[PDB]
């Protein structure tokens, strides 16, 4: 595993090939999670931010940007979307959490909460995922689509098996995240495929 | 009754099913009232914020959001509408009062007064209501319409049988409302139907 | 006469009936005047703010709002219009002066001077007027038009038989007008007709 | 012959007649000049700000406002135009200089330099002008065009037979110009023709 | 050579003739570079900012502005483009770096980083260039196009044979650039052709 403190993945061009695989030792289905990261892109078309598929299951956990100001979460193929005022282009800090017991999904953009939405109450997100940055999966680990590819920079990614309270979301946004047990930027197990370059983070 | 201080109702999806019934021992017709609450929604279509119907009478007291920047009050089916500059999406604090003797309706949005309008001078709002959050009634307690449903979060709801002066409206906006004798968020009698979740208020 | 300090006239609906007549013992033709008042309306269509007609003479002195950002003064049917950057909807303080000797008309909006214009140099505004708020006159006291009616609130109205200097306009904008000898909000002789309600001024 | 400190010319209406003739006793061709003045107009159509014609020569020196945000200088019938971000309507302070040796024209708007442009390198602006405010000349002292007329206010006009450096431009903008040798607001020889009124400057 | 500190090149008109040749003793192909400069133009159409061609190679290194808010870099005829929020017209400070080993191109506009893009990984930029300001080259030193010409002012140009870190980019932006070994504004060898004038820098 690798300490990526102070660094970003750069996906420097549009492709159907360039991606990073993220490896987690996650064998138990998820009832609760929070995912935070920073991104900087000047794409106006739609793109995937974080794609988690399991065997036989597309869009098992997907964070997707449909257009400026609109963020979508998919859980087990079902989707919710919330809106925010944002400048374009601009760096962003994105957190999203989901809680099975209520179905509530919370997006937080630059430390501000979006309107709560709900989906998949009682569901468990399936384990043994393939997790990809830079492309949107339609199969278990593949079937990418360049019109959904992420071109730009991603850093400071964390995933926890709990729903972070507001104080811990703000801490992540400020740069003092709680250590994370599913994915953690200070100890990330990743595989680069194609043209992805690791560079210093210069925009936070 | 339940003290919902620090909490909101979350209406997490569009539906014709999800709603909260609010119960108040209102047996005398209303001459004067003030209603305040906070709301956070990213709907662009029209929606009902507060629906009060009586037997045989639709839109006896209705607070309805036509579109961004436009707030309507219905009293006994008659309507007025006033406009305001607001960001979208954004949390809002809404107060509205009405006084039978003058017919004057006063909206206050985030502590700022809208232009006064007038309707139903001399009328008394009928008693024994069904009061619904989340859906717009067309019958006594029912006949909801998905395209008028509220999706988002509502909290800090208070209703008085008097017209509040500006200083008391500001107190409510600031989080220290005067005690309210029709509906009180700190002693609320309600019934959840369908998918409505109580969560902490994180956006004020 | 009545002291309306701290109060407004509310014209709560569109109509061809609702108006206030202002009474002044003006028997000598006017060579110079200044008129100040505050208004709050969310109409987008054209409307009359102050209508002064004399026997046989329509639009003898008329302050008219054709559209957002544009204020007109008519003197003996002739008009000038000046433009301003303003928010909509928003309360406004409006002063206008005119001087026969030069023909110069000065609008001040929220204490800011508009571009000077000129009309009717050498003319005298005729005496023995009927002065109306809420409607635009087409006869001596009447012939109103619903599509020109004022809906909203007017207060702090003063009229002087001289051209106020800038620092006196500012004093009026700040809520401390100098003594006024044609119309005076603190000793106003008026008649309400139709649906007009006096309420506290809550927006200044 | 007159000190206009604290005063403006008001051109109160559109016409093909109303203007001020400015008379300089300096009689010499111009190789270098700077011209500064303040203006306030709410016209959206094109208009002339300063028109200098010589016998048989149109547009010998012309400062012309094509549309909002665009200022043009003509030297000997040739033109340059530069752009600026400005609010509309708004008072403005305009300086423009031109240097024959380089051909460079410099506009400064409210103390801010526009992009330099170049024209007529080596040319001498002809002597013995008619200089007009309020109208655009097409002949020596005449052939005006109502659609190019200036409506509004002009004050604080100075013209020097040198190119002012930035510090002197700022001094003029701030109300402390260096004494000027072609035209000077504090010792101005002018002739009003038609409807032009001198009033105090109330907008700076 | 010449210290152009405090000065700019002014390209005062649209033309196919006016340009500056920049002379560098660069005989080894470039693997890494950073280029900074300040520009002020009110063109809305596309234009070239910095044109570097070699014998037999068009667009070997080209910095091009297609439209407001979009900056392009060509390396060996391949292009990348990144977007930024910017006012128009407005002075701008532009830096761009490129590193062959990763292919990463970094634009910085007014000291803020744009999204990184990548092109020509492993390529060497050809040596023995002709470098032109004011025009876009289509041959080795020539074949200009009026519709791509730069009209406006350029100064503070530096080019280094390395990729500058953020602190050194900010130093350039703030007016204390590090000495630069390919091109240096403080020791510049240049040739003016046509109508280009050197003037003080008045807009920084
Ligand atoms: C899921 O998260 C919620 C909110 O923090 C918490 O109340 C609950 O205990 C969590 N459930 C599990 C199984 O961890
Ligand atoms: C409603 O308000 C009016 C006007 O102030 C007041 O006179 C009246 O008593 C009020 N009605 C009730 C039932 O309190
Ligand atoms: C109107 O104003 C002018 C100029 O100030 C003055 O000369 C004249 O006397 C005034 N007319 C009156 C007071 O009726
Ligand atoms: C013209 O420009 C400047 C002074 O503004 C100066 O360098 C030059 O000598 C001037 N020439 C004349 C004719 O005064
Ligand atoms: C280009 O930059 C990289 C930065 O690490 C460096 O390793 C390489 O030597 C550079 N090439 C040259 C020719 O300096
Ligand atoms: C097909 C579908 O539902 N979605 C959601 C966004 C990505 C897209 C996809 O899986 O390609
Ligand atoms: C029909 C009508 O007047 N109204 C008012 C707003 C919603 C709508 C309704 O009751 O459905
Ligand atoms: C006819 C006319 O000139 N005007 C001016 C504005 C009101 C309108 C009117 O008198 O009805
Ligand atoms: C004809 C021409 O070139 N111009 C310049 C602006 C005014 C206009 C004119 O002289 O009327
Ligand atoms: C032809 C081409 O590829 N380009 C790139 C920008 C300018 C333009 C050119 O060389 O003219
Ligand atoms: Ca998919
Ligand atoms: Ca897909
Ligand atoms: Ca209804
Ligand atoms: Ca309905
Ligand atoms: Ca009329
Ligand atoms: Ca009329
Ligand atoms: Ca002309
Ligand atoms: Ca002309
Ligand atoms: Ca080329
Ligand atoms: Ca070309």
């Amino acid at each position: 595993h690798t300490d990526l403190s102070g660094k970003v993945f750069v996906f420097p061009r549009e492709s159907v090939t360039d991606h990073v695989n993220l490896i987690t030792p996650l064998e138990k289905p998820l009832q609760n999670f929070t995912l935070c990261f920073r991104a900087y892109s000047d794409l106006s078309r739609a793109y995937s931010l974080f794609s988690y598929n399991t065997q036989g299951r597309d869009n098992e956990l997907l964070v997707y940007k449909e257009r400026v100001g609109e963020y979508s979460l998919y859980i087990g193929r079902h989707k919710v979307t919330s809106k925010v005022i944002e400048k374009f282009p601009a760096p962003v800090h994105i957190c999203v959490s989901w809680e099975s017991s209520s179905g509530i999904a919370e997006f937080w953009i630059n430390g501000t909460p979006l309107v709560k939405k709900g989906l998949r109450q009682g569901y468990f997100v399936e384990a043994q995922p393939k997790i990809v940055l830079g492309q949107e999966q339609d199969s278990y680990g593949g079937k990418f689509d360049r019109s959904q590819s992420f071109v730009g920079e991603i850093g400071d990614l964390y995933m926890w098996d709990s729903v972070l309270p507001p104080e811990n979301i703000l801490s992540a946004y400020q740069g003092t995240p709680l250590p994370a047990n599913i994915l953690d930027w200070q100890a990330l197990n990743y595989e680069i495929r194609g043209y992805v370059i690791i560079k210093p983070l210069v925009w936070v």
